[PDB]
């Protein structure tokens, strides 16, 4: 699509991850449902969310976020913010309807933030606040995402000028914090350990003596709530009271956790404890993630200092003994003494490092010896350097790195090539065909914090590493230690699968190669990119249950349609009859659906699959009747057979009027694709519109001062240009009428009349508005007969150009919009 974003960006943080490579389709589905006038330079996506050194998401004042929001952290911080609509079958008549969410709250896919305020100093200052934030229970939610529209640089219309909407919402590695209010004071302030910058999480801050707590899942007291979502962002229930100080900055310490020590020099090495005995050296090792390669850090207040545990050996702390002859200015581990030099004052830099310097010898900082980061090079201590090894990361420690569910795990390398299980001790990489053993559970254990990884098609089978032989990964059943998976997440978004029990050991793509039937091995980390996985949702049930047609990518007046000719199902011109339309049905056991002809419930969309590349209406119920929906960028469907995933159904090259669906393999072309009209849905009109045409969009459908005909004529914004929308869900049709004149079939090549007195099942006042994906505008066709659309005639815009109606040749004189007016 022209003029569209530039890339991703605006929609990097969907909780709807299916969304994120989809950017052209949604900015037009977005787009036509806003009038020229509304935005005059089309709507402003935030700019500068990431960086373009590091591609890291930016985390400063100028970005920082808020939502306000009465659901708690043990669902937002598990969930993110899910948007209200999650179909994956997307409308632009509601699902992606921006103004009316803006103007209505109405279900979209949108979920709104509004930024953080600070003065010319830097000092924050009263937000956007909701009427309700000083009754019961609300949270203050702080959030750094990448993109967002920026809906005041958007729009015109009359508002909270700071909100920042989010389609597809934002996943909960975007929520560093939030305030819990009970009745207008601040109880509490949760800060979530899966934020996407893990080093900044003592950069949060609030009032004094209120208490931070590190969130996990199902925390004792973290689903505090009340007896829509979206009430307390909703403009008109909320706005800026003033431009007070909010009392804030009233720590800057580390709060008491689990941390690894980094170095500034390299960040591939921790502060490792050697061993677990008394005047053991600590050490720089390689992180892989070991328990000694973990600390408690635990503040003093009388002091103003800490003390730092082993996690490995909490009973070790680590210390430099300023007592010894010999004068070392090595580390080690001592059991704690009650001496300042088992303490160390903490200060964050210029730059946001930390440095370490004893409590009992400020001079004596924490260290490398000669600056070395060679593998077990000893930890010392040191005068002040200008060197970057004497500079330190402190990382919290986070292991729910990914939401419970199913997800397929494809490698850095390509990431079309899959983790696939064959028979059922058998896994391999594979090409990616959106089958059941392409396709696992990740389940989180709250004890272990690591992650089984369990087939799909044999629950009993998990990932497994055969450490006593092959050292091959393998599937294998039980519930051992060795088949849990430390998940963490990388910089660029690809994951490390490290083994919960030989931590030297990660998921590894046999040499690097990503031929089909390579294997897997456990092999020591190097974090090389074939140890790099991408982790990502997939759901067999993509759309939901209803009603539908099928229509063809090329052609959207062709649908498929169940035809008399033995039992054969073909592309033909849509008529909304019986035999047009479809019940689809998700089966749990399959996890697939069933396609049945709604006139004849008895035969379903099947493939012969025995005989030939036929698709007919057959009897009972069989594999080869059940269809797996894959959700393509540009917003149809392919539909792979349960029996055969290779297969899908499609026609053999143009669709045109009566040619038989055909099996055929996947091959990624426009006639294999459906786009799906959802009769049974709620993305209907409703209420008063301008009926403006495409080719331009100041002229508008009007009722002429007799009464008798609709023409085209400037918008002037009158009454004769203001068209109620009736729906009618039996006929999934609109009358479309001002008091009682009704837009009137009078024949193709006919002017459209408007008549008085028409009766409820008169199909010539009725219509249907049918979104058309390629040309981007809407055809209005009458239901009495189907061939027929309204038209401008001869495509001329002057002033009194009757309406017609004629054949559809999605002509921009054919094509149209609906700008919400008044009645």
């Amino acid at each position: 699509s022209p003029n569209s974003p530039k890339d991703n960006t605006w929609i990097q943080a969907a909780s709807l991850t299916w969304l994120m490579d989809m950017s052209s389709l949604l900015y037009q589905l977005i787009s036509t449902r806003i009038p020229s006038f509304a935005s005059p330079n089309g709507l402003h996506m935030r700019e500068q969310t990431i960086d373009s050194n590091t591609g890291q998401i930016q985390i400063d004042n100028e970005h920082r976020l808020l939502r306000w929001d009465r659901r708690p952290p043990n669902d937002i911080f598990l969930n993110g913010f899910i948007p209200r609509v999650t179909n994956q079958n997307l409308s632009p008549v509601e699902d992606t309807h921006l103004l009316n969410y803006l103007r209505t709250n109405s279900p979209s896919i949108f979920v709104s933030t509004t930024r953080a305020r600070y003065n010319n100093l830097g000092l924050e200052i009263t937000p956007w606040t909701p009427h309700s934030a000083n009754n019961n229970i609300i949270y203050r939610y702080e959030i750094f995402a990448p993109g967002g529209i920026d809906i005041n640089a958007s729009f015109s219309r009359n508002p909270n000028e700071d909100e920042i909407t989010f389609p597809g919402g934002i996943r909960p590695e975007f929520i560093r914090s939030t305030y819990e209010y009970h009745n207008g004071e601040i109880v509490r302030i949760w800060i979530n350990p899966n934020f996407i910058n893990p080093s900044t999480l003592n950069d949060v801050s609030g009032p004094s003596n209120i208490s931070k707590v590190f969130w996990h899942e199902n925390h004792s007291e973290g689903n505090n709530m009340d007896s829509n979502q979206d009430f307390d962002m909703f403009a008109p229930n909320g706005e800026i009271p003033n431009n007070n100080l909010l009392n804030n900055n009233s720590l800057n310490v580390i709060q008491n956790s689990e941390y690894q020590i980094k170095n500034k020099k390299d960040r591939n090495i921790v502060v490792t404890l050697d061993s677990d005995y008394g005047g053991s050296p600590v050490e720089s090792y390689k992180n892989f993630g070991f328990e000694n390669q973990k600390w408690n850090i635990k503040y003093d207040s009388k002091k103003n200092a800490y003390k730092i545990y082993n996690r490995e050996t909490p009973t070790l702390l680590l210390s430099w003994n300023s007592n010894s002859s010999n004068g070392e200015q090595v580390i080690r581990g001592y059991t704690e003494s009650g001496s300042n030099n088992q303490y160390w004052t903490i200060e964050k830099n210029v730059n946001g490092f930390y440095k370490f310097r004893n409590l009992s010898d400020p001079s004596k900082i924490l260290d490398l010896k000669d600056g070395n980061t060679l593998n077990k090079t000893p930890l010392v201590v040191s005068s002040e350097n200008s060197s970057s090894s004497q500079e330190w990361l402190i990382e919290k420690t986070n292991y729910q790195t990914v939401k419970d569910g199913t997800y397929q795990v494809s490698s850095k390398l390509n990431e079309n090539k899959v983790i696939e299980q064959i028979s059922t001790n058998k896994v391999h990489i594979f090409s990616n065909s959106d089958k059941e053993n392409q396709v696992w559970n990740l389940i989180y254990n709250p004890i272990l914090k690591a992650y089984k990884i369990k087939s799909l098609k044999y629950p009993n089978y998990s990932l497994a590493w055969d450490s006593n032989n092959t050292r091959t990964i393998v599937a294998a059943t039980g519930d051992y230690n060795d088949q849990y998976w430390l998940i963490e997440r990388n910089e660029d978004n690809t994951y490390i699968i490290r083994n919960y029990e030989n931590r030297k050991i990660v998921l590894d793509l046999s040499n690097g190669s990503t031929t089909d039937g390579n294997g897997l091995l456990g092999f020591e980390f190097h974090g090389g990119i074939n140890q790099r996985w991408i982790i990502k949702p997939f759901s067999f049930n993509s759309i939901q249950d209803g009603i539908y047609q099928f229509m063809t990518v090329i052609n959207q007046d062709l649908i498929a349609d169940l035809t008399t000719n033995n039992y054969t199902i073909a592309t033909k011109t849509n008529n909304y009859s019986s035999n047009q339309k479809w019940t689809v049905t998700y089966n749990d056991k399959k996890r697939a659906y069933k396609i049945r002809n709604l006139q004849h419930a008895h035969l379903s969309l099947a493939w012969d699959s025995n005989h030939s590349d036929k698709i007919f209406g057959a009897t009972g119920d069989y594999d080869d009747q059940y269809w797996i929906p894959i959700l393509q960028t540009d917003g149809s469907f392919i539909f792979r057979n349960y029996k055969n995933p290779n297969k899908i159904f499609g026609t053999n090259g143009q669709p045109i009027n009566d040619i038989p669906l055909k099996a055929q393999d996947v091959t990624g072309q426009n006639n294999q694709k459906w786009y799906l009209r959802h009769l049974n849905s709620s993305n209907n009109f409703t209420g008063y519109f301008n009926i403006s045409s495409k080719k331009n969009f100041n002229k508008i459908i009007t009722m002429n001062s007799n009464k008798t005909q609709a023409v085209i004529f400037d918008n002037i914004g009158i009454n004769n240009q203001s068209w109620k929308l009736k729906y009618n869900d039996n006929k999934n049709a609109y009358q479309i009428h001002i008091l009682d004149n009704f837009l009137y079939f009078q024949g193709g090549h006919n002017i459209v009349a408007t008549m008085r007195n028409v009766t409820n099942d008169d199909l010539r006042s009725y219509w249907y508005v049918e979104y058309n994906f390629n040309k981007d505008g809407f055809i209005i066709r009458n239901a009495f007969d189907t061939s027929y659309v309204l038209d401008v005639f001869q495509g001329n815009f002057a002033n009194n150009t009757p309406i017609i109606t004629y054949q559809n040749y999605l002509n921009d004189n054919q094509l149209w919009n609906f700008i919400p007016s008044l009645g």
